[PDB]
């Protein structure tokens, strides 16, 4: 049972600029995902320091990378807060309209897309690499959900039948057929070197067969 949403008219502006605007410098996306799940990871950290049966889902606080070369899918996993179907439909918990506002704004005036994330829409610089992006999540307070888009102006919501996440959110980039690098070892150790050095959880990337 998949219900099909409208995105509101300024995401779906975000979307189109992200996707068709000239800008080299697309490795930005991974930071900004990866700096989500520290924002998810502290949220549920901090939950979980007057009410310890929040970690009941599971205890660990961490971050994996995992890319699949066979899939062509970069797939970032953070065991955070998770979000509510309710959170997902609200564009996946962020403000993402007067964000939206702002970030153009900016762009008029200098800024370039990797400022995106200091107006909170930087769950969006997916699109910079991805054709499509599935969310699949499990916040304490509701079952778990996956979230798709393959941008066009729509997003799907549907109950996740896949296998049982405890509690967090996994980012799946279906990655575009000139955007692999992102699935090479040495360029992935790269990019969290430079981006993501002082992030508070530790981040394993996995390797493939
Ligand atoms: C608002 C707004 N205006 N341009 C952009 C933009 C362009 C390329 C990449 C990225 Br990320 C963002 O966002």
């Amino acid at each position: 049972e998949v219900e099909t949403f409208a995105f509101q008219a300024e995401i779906a502006q975000l979307m189109s600029l992200i996707i068709n605007t000239f800008y080299s410098n697309k490795e930005i996306f991974l930071r900004e995902l990866i700096s989500n799940s520290s924002d998810a990871l502290d949220k549920i950290r901090y939950e979980s320091l007057t009410d310890p049966s929040k970690l009941d889902s599971g205890k660990e606080l961490h971050i994996n990378l995992i890319p699949n070369k066979q899939d062509r899918t970069l797939t970032i996993v953070d065991t955070g807060i998770g979000m509510t179907k309710a959170d997902l439909i609200n564009n996946l918990g962020t403000i993402a309209k007067s964000g939206t506002k702002a970030f153009m704004e900016a762009l008029q005036a200098g800024a370039d897309i990797s400022m995106i994330g200091q107006f909170g829409v930087g769950f969006y610089s997916a699109y910079l690499v991805a054709e499509k992006v599935t969310v699949i999540t499990k916040h304490n307070d509701d079952e778990q959900y996956a979230w798709e888009s393959s941008a066009g102006g729509s997003f799907t919501v549907r109950t996740d039948t896949g296998e049982p996440m405890g509690r967090g959110t996994k980012v799946i980039l279906h990655l575009k057929e000139d955007q692999t690098e992102y699935l090479e070892e040495r360029r992935i150790k790269e990019i969290v070197k430079k981006h993501s050095q002082f992030i508070g959880y530790p981040i394993t990337l996995f390797v493939e067969k």
